[PDB]
């Protein structure tokens, strides 16, 4: 019943986060980006931006179709997807998906967008009694999640100008006008 | 209350939930389009070296473990389209002649407790991976005997393999189960 375990169990999932996906996706993500832009995307306004963008909701309220949560936020297409073996499983399959987001009805971004998978773990665990854990505790290590996440992409060789987390709380919200708010502040 | 929790909660929530309810009809697309060579066990056999030391490819654990093909793949829309959740076949050898066929893979999340071992900044010791490793096998059997997605579909095999111990023949003791299972 204390923060420590709360600690632990971010920690971990933050890891996991790290260790079974950025660590792998990271390094040749800005070659898929820049291949889809050269080949497939000759919008001169219209470029894939250079990050990962992961969304952070930290109530963990991780919808699974992402263009559902905003009439603003339309699935456009997949990069080119990277196959590994992975834990004796052949050609484990990572993919992302590429997302146009919509202002006074024109097109105002491109970018690769998801949420980060490990705090619907987080829910299931604050809904289910054999996980033993409360509301209070769930936010406690969304928080803690984001905060390990951001210290390990902040030391992590594979980050480099590539990954950007969107940390919100979340009717009158508006996903795409948080996400073209980060965009924005890139260029 | 550790990071096993975590870990073990969410190989249930976000693999085996998902796949497990799917995974018998999976198994007969495959022998709808191979009975002659031999029927595939229709359960995921879960390796769960306490070591936590996970190959990527299992042959390497076992050259008499041989990559025979790979189950029909199963994709999701999972938190922002078209997650692709994959399955191998895996031969056993015994005197160099197939012995058994089964759905086979180690648990991933046995290589995050090494990677963090591995991490100075994970502040995770040796002797935290083989306790939490302990804690990640009880917390997944404990979630899968009241778990409504495992029918007789899934079998975690749980080992300790000793430095350097040529008494062990991970091969032979997937038979071993096989061979239980068909009695
Ligand atoms: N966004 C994203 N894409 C990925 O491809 C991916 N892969 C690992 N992770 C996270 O990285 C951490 C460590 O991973 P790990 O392998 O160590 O532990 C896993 C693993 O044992 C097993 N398991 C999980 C997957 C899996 C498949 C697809 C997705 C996904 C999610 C959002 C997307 C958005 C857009 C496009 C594509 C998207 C695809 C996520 C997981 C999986 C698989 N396909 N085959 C075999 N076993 C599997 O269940 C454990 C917990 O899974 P979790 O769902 O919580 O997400 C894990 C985890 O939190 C990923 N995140």
């Amino acid at each position: 019943v204390c923060e420590k375990g709360n600690f632990n169990v971010a920690h971990g999932l933050a890891w996991s986060y790290y260790i079974g996906y950025l660590r792998l996706i990271l390094p040749e993500l800005q070659a898929r980006i820049r291949t889809y832009n050269q080949h497939y995307n000759n919008l001169l306004r219209g470029a894939v931006s250079q990050r990962l963008y992961i969304l952070l909701p930290l109530d963990c309220g991780v919808p699974d179709n992402l263009s559902m949560a905003d009439p603003n936020i339309r699935f456009l297409d997949k990069l080119p997807q990277q196959t590994g073996d992975r834990a004796g499983i052949k050609d484990r399959v990572y993919s992302n998906s590429i997302y146009e987001l919509l202002e006074n009805g024109q097109r105002a971004g491109t970018c690769v967008l998801e949420y980060a998978t490990p705090l619907q773990t987080l829910f299931a665990m604050s809904q289910y009694s054999q996980a033993g854990f409360s509301r209070e505790d769930r936010l406690e290590q969304a928080k803690l999640f984001c905060r390990t996440l951001e210290d390990i992409l902040a030391d992590a060789p594979e980050s480099q100008n590539n990954c950007r987390l969107i940390a919100y709380q979340e009717s009158s919200f508006s996903l795409s006008q948080e996400v073209l708010r980060h965009l924005r502040q890139e260029e």
